[PDB]
Order: C-alpha cells, then structure tokens, then sequence
C-alpha cells in the first residue's frame, strides 16, 4: 500500500508513534516520506547482504528475520515480510524498539540526513489529526 501524507500521520498516531520517545508525529512522516516514500512493500538491498524492509526501512542485520542474512539479529522477533503489510502496526511497533536503542532517530540515515532539524511540521500540516 502507497499511504498518502495525512492517512500516515493518522494511522502513526493511532499506533501510539506521536511523540514517541520525544519524536514529533512529523519526525515519524518525514522518515517514511524518504525511507519508503510512504510505500509499505518497499524492499531496499544493503552492500552488506542485510535488507531494509517496509515504510521505515527497517534492517535484517539486526531487527528482522528474512533468512538470508548471516550473522544478523531478529530483535523485533518477526518475520522480516510482516514488515511489507498495509496494516503498519509490526512496522510501527519494531520502530520503536528502533528509537529506543540509544541513538533515537539517527538509526533512520535518511531521517538524520534529510529530516534531522527541518520544519518537519510541514509534513502534518493541514492534516485532521
Ligand atoms: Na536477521
């Protein structure tokens, strides 16, 4: 599923990732704006042989299990294609395991890189939420 802007913003919240660990729910659209571009069967291949997998990219080396990525982790205990529904809550639910590690949102390289003190406002702007 390609969500639109405001259908991700609306479905993040009722998914408790508004101001999650002090992440502002446009910290959450932005991130999944350039990880995905809001598209939930988003699947990226790492130069390392791990894959991201879903609306927030989320890696096999340590977070989801795929198979086929030696040495990695499973730290969400899913299958990495739970990862690729059009219901977000696995997705939602291991990204906050993601931004509980330590590192808050710069574990997302594209958040830090692209969303990482901009008016991530923006991306919720006029949504009814
Ligand atoms: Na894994």
């Amino acid at each position: 599923k390609v969500f639109g802007r405001c259908e991700l913003a609306a479905a993040m919240k009722r998914h408790g990732l508004d101001n999650y660990r002090g992440y502002s729910l446009g910290n959450w659209v932005c991130a999944a704006k350039f990880e995905s571009n809001f598209n939930t069967q988003a699947t990226n291949r790492n130069t390392d042989g791990s894959t991201d997998y879903g609306i927030l990219q989320i890696n096999s080396r340590w977070w989801c299990n795929d198979g086929r990525t030696p040495g990695s982790r499973n730290l969400c205990n899913i299958p990495c294609s739970a990862l690729l529904s059009s219901d977000i809550t696995a997705s939602v639910n291991c990204a906050k395991k993601i931004v509980s590690d330590g590192n808050g949102m710069n574990a997302w390289v594209a958040w830090r890189n692209r969303c990482k003190g901009t008016d991530v406002q923006a991306w919720i702007r006029g949504c009814r939420l």
